[PDB]
This record gives structure tokens, C-alpha cells and sequence, in this order.
């Protein structure tokens, strides 16, 4: 069924709720025992926010190799994304050994470092040349190099150097800085145009490790980000565009990270930018 109608006929009928908690009941529950030890206590932001065993992302260290972060991997696809909490004071060194890792290009940010007057993530990046940031922890040291400040988002370049042995690597920090504090966009327009600054980088495609994407929790705005991106693409990949199914999308991501869309209305504007996206492309 074209989506654009199913659309029509969920908003007539104002079902969004009912078809949200529908993917809420069916969504897939996998062990997430590494998350819940004692020992990690202090490397998760929220309680109810875990990343499944089977997905998670592992630290190359002996200590401790846990870090709150998943791998999505859609295989008809041929994408691949990290999604991980903002990171918190004690896991900013993590973070970017992450980053460094997984041979990461791109690292993209869909919140402010405070909203509704409360801190959502660490400041996590320099903001000025001149004064870089050393990870003792990991051994990595971090420089701004350049900054292009726009309406709707804001694109860093970073340099990113293993201190152990001397490589540098290039990362591109897309910041995406006005998703407003309650809700989601009145139009998708914005978003889109941000999607696709990303595509152009170079950041999403198969030569790179996979893009870093984080929210607060990791689940909501980067959900919208990873099943707009993929839907999208797999317009273009078929024969038959109609054949997307969202939801069944949504289902096969949840596999991998729970909670990805955390409301009725984000779920409702995700819908909005695929169909508003296809028909750009198509
Ligand atoms: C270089 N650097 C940055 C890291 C990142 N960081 C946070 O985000 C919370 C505090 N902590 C560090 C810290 C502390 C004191 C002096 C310098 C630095």
C-alpha cells in the first residue's frame, strides 16, 4: 500500500497512537546482561536505555569493553549505522575510541548540549582552535580545524590523533541544531536537506566505517535519521518503490537497538519525510 495513503488514512482517522503502540507490542526483546552489570553502572545515561548484547559495540581494550552503543546493519540496504547515547563526563574518552575504532567519518548530533534547562550530553568537542582536548584515558587528542555555522545546522571539521601512534584521521561533526525542545518539525524540509549534507560527505557510504549517530538516549531523533536514510534508499534500489513498508523497516532496525521512535508523533514524522523525500528524488 503507497504510504502516502496509508498516511492519509491514519491522519483521517487519527490512529498514530494505536498503530505506535501496534510496533511497540511486536518489537523484538534480546538479552542486554553486559549493560546491567554493576561495574557499568556509571557509562549509562538512562536506566531504561541499553544497547542488546548480541548488537553492541565493543571497546578494543582488556579492562572494561563496554560502551552504550549499537551496531545497525541493514543488509537489503547495504548501510550500516553506530546509534549511541550523548555521551556522559566519564565516557567522552570512550566515545572517541569508538570513533578511532571503528574507522568512522562522520559523527552526527541531532541535539543541543542543554534543552529544557537540563544537560543532555557532555561537551565533547573543542570550541576553539587553539584550545584541543586530550583523552588520557583513551591516549587520543582532539583539534577543531574549521567550523561552517548555518540556519539549520552547523558542519565542524576535526582532527582526531591516536597518540600511541602518531595517525591522524579527518572527522566531520554534522550538528543538527534545531530540532525544537517539545515535538518534532512542523515541516521535514530541513531535515532532509541536513540527511542529504551528510550523503554528500561521503560519511554514510561503504569505503568508511559506520556514521556515529547519538540524541540523548540514542533511540528517538536518531531512529528518524537511520529509517529515513534507509527507507529512502530503498526507494531507489527496487523496482517497485510502493513495496516499502515503514513499519516493517522500523521492526527489522528495533532488532538491533530497542525504542528506536519514541512517540506517535516522531513515528508520524518520519512518514512525512520519506514521503516528502521520494518524491524530491523520484
Ligand atoms: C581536555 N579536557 C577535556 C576532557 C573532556 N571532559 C568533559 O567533557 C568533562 C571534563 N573532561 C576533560 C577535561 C578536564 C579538565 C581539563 C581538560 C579536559
Amino acid at each position: 500500500m503507497e504510504m502516502e495513503k496509508e498516511f492519509e488514512q491514519i491522519d483521517k482517522s487519527g490512529s498514530w497512537a494505536a498503530i505506535y503502540q501496534d510496533i511497540r507490542h511486536e518489537a523484538s526483546d534480546f538479552p542486554s546482561r553486559v549493560a546491567k552489570l554493576p561495574k557499568n553502572k556509571n557509562r549509562n545515561r538512562y536506566r531504561d536505555v541499553s544497547p542488546f548484547d548480541h548488537s553492541r559495540i565493543k571497546l578494543h581494550q582488556e579492562d572494561n569493553d563496554y560502551i552504550n552503543a549499537s551496531l545497525i546493519k541493514m543488509e537489503e540496504a547495504q548501510r550500516s549505522y553506530i546509534l549511541t547515547q550523548g555521551p556522559l563526563p566519564n565516557t567522552v574518552g570512550h566515545f572517541w575510541e569508538m570513533v578511532w575504532e571503528q574507522k568512522s567519518r562522520g559523527v552526527v548530533m541531532l541535539n543541543r548540549v542543554m534543552e529544557k534547562g537540563s544537560l543532555k550530553c557532555a561537551q565533547y568537542w573543542p570550541q576553539k582552535e587553539e584550545k584541543e582536548m586530550i583523552f588520557e584515558d583513551t591516549n587520543l587528542k582532539l583539534t577543531l580545524i574549521s567550523e561552517d555555522i548555518k540556519s539549520y545546522y552547523t558542519v565542524r571539521q576535526l582532527e582526531l590523533e591516536n597518540l600511541t601512534t602518531q595517525e591522524t584521521r579527518e572527522i566531520l561533526h554534522f550538528h543538527y541544531t534545531t530540532w525544537p525542545d517539545f515535538g518534532v518539525p512542523e515541516s521535514p524540509a530541513s531535515f532532509l536537506n541536513f540527511l542529504f549534507k551528510v550523503r554528500e560527505s561521503g560519511s554514510l557510504s561503504p569505503e568508511h566505517g559506520p556514521v556515529v549517530v547519538h540524541c540523548s538516549a540514542g533511540i528517538g531523533r536518531s531512529g528518524t535519521f537511520c529509517l529515513a536514510d534507509t527507507c529512502l534508499l530503498l526507494m531507489d534500489k527496487r523496482k517497485d518503490p510502493s513495496s516499502v513498508d515503514i513499519k516493517k523497516v522500523l521492526l527489522e532496525m528495533r532488532k538491533f537497538r530497542m525504542g528506536l521512535i519514541q512517540t506517535a508523533d516522531q513515528l508520524r514524522f518520519s512518514y512525512l519525510a520519506v514521503i516528502e523525500g521520494a518524491k524530491f528524488i523520484m
